[PDB]
């Protein structure tokens, strides 16, 4: 019971303040059309930090709507610092039709190994749909260390595998080595296909917001062993996965898609905002070397 | 500008059958103001900001305004968030229930660019008239205010006084009052205290002093009286406490010397955060023999 392939971690586009739903489930329908797999509303990529939780939930039952009569599923992004919160987002999900939960290591108050474990046990406990983990030390101050995650995947039924976005090659094949079972997901676009070669088994991706047909073809080539085929493209892909990232995500990918006419507002809710002149050219030109599927 | 300095504790929340334990946070404070504290500082990091509902947030920093109405001692409340909407609803609730100033943690999490960072303490700054103090803590929060856009914020914004620096880099500290030496650099990690108070900072924002706070206010008020040799003594004798209450994250250590000492009730926590590793207790409790901790 997994979601595993190639999934997007969706923007959340504003217009005078306030989520612009109309372009959410247009952008949805986008990456369906593009042979995405699943959609995650409402990851680090979306905002999560500035939505109120009334916003979050509404843009999780958007993305359950648009998906609805096809093949994509939905891996709801649900994580919180606070136990209590990460629970109730994770049963929203539950209740309101996602195929499964995304939940980011508590950011900020750096619990411990043992308190991560108790953390997730709650969350996963709480539902019966799937539970992905999700890593990344460098915005949550913490680590979910290998030892606690294959313990959760061992105990947990849901606990199916983990996002990780550590630039850490090394844990990626300890985490396989150990338990071969769990599917290591990819959250960094640049070393999607070193991932998926080791026996990751799918992508969330920034990247696949503006480029979505290129980053489902990389990771269904790499499904398939096609290795050739998605190296090139993850080669390819390298100049935009890294340029996404010039400033702080999203705000790059947010001016790649307001580049593109994706999105009608270059619009962050506070303290995210537009990013430098500088960078703004970077983007701009970095882009031209790609072909952006429209809508 | 107004501000707000001297020997601050950042107070644990006790909690009790899964609530804020109200009348032992009120209690807490009173043996705070007994000790020489000049401010405390309720809902930081140490209080656990992150598993507080927002009522109980604000529920704690009344308490904190009532229990030091009538002392000297001053609240500078808790009010990060790294949503800046809440953080200005934060800044503006302290500011009409009667706080005296505001801490301000850098956006955790969402890693704002130093743009981003100003125009979010403007806006908070801009929302009230109390004094602001910016409060970094990359290990954290995953991002850094600079030392230029400190001193930009203190020089445009009249409100934002100084920051609680918690980064373990005193050469930013030499950095932030060799340009700008009229803010209150404040420090917000313990073993350093007197480095960072001998170089001009003008308070501590404390983690032990919730256990021993005769100890931080008196290496304080000797700092700031330039008696260097005496600050620096205790600043010494402290280290080893300092440092084992960092043994697990903050303020998993503080509580269970809190509760080790029988100042707090109950050793509980909200998740994620949990009781230390039984070796853990048992060095905290070793460490804690060699401090005379002041009752209530
Ligand atoms: N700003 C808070 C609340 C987010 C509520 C919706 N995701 C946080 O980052 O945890
Ligand atoms: N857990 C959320 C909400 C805290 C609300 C009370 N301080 C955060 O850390 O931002
Ligand atoms: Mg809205
Ligand atoms: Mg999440
Ligand atoms: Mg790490
Ligand atoms: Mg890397
Ligand atoms: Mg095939
Ligand atoms: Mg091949
Ligand atoms: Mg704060």
């Amino acid at each position: 019971n997994i979601i595993i392939g190639a999934m997007t971690a969706l923007i959340t586009p504003f217009k005078n303040g306030k989520v612009d739903e109309q372009s959410y489930a247009r952008l949805i329908k986008r990456q369906i059309e593009n042979g995405i797999d699943a959609v995650v509303p409402v990851g680090t990529t979306g905002e999560s930090a500035t939505l109120t939780h009334e916003e979050h939930r509404t843009c999780i039952e958007i993305a359950v709507e648009t998906c609805k009569g096809t093949k994509v599923k939905v891996l709801a992004g649900a994580g919180s610092n606070a136990t209590h919160q990460a629970v109730g987002l994770a049963k929203f999900a539950k209740e309101h039709g996602a195929d499964g939960i995304l939940s980011v290591a508590p950011y900020y108050n750096k619990p411990t190994q043992q308190g991560l474990y108790e953390h997730y046990k709650a969350i996963a406990q709480s539902v019966d749909i799937p539970v992905l983990l999700y890593n990344v030390p460098g915005r949550t101050g913490c680590e979910i260390s290998t030892d606690t995650i294959i313990k959760l995947f061992r105990d947990c039924e849901n606990i199916y595998g983990v996002k990780e976005a550590s630039g850490n090659i090394d844990k990626c094949v300890d985490l396989l080595a150990h338990e071969p079972r769990m599917m290591l997901i990819s959250g960094e676009d640049a070393i999607n296909y070193p991932i998926l070669s080791n026996g990751g088994k799918g992508v969330i991706s920034v990247t696949s917001n503006l480029l979505p047909d290129m980053i489902s073809a990389l990771t269904h080539f790499a499904l398939d062993e096609n290795y050739k085929e998605a190296k090139k493209i993850n080669d390819e892909l390298y100049n935009i996965n890294k340029i996404l990232f010039c400033e702080s995500n999203p705000i790059p990918i947010k001016t790649a898609m307001y580049l593109a006419g994706l999105i009608e507002s270059l619009e962050f809710r506070l303290p995210l905002c537009s990013p430098s002149k500088e960078n703004f050219a970077k983007i701009e030109e970095v882009m031209k070397k790609y072909k952006i599927k429209g809508f």
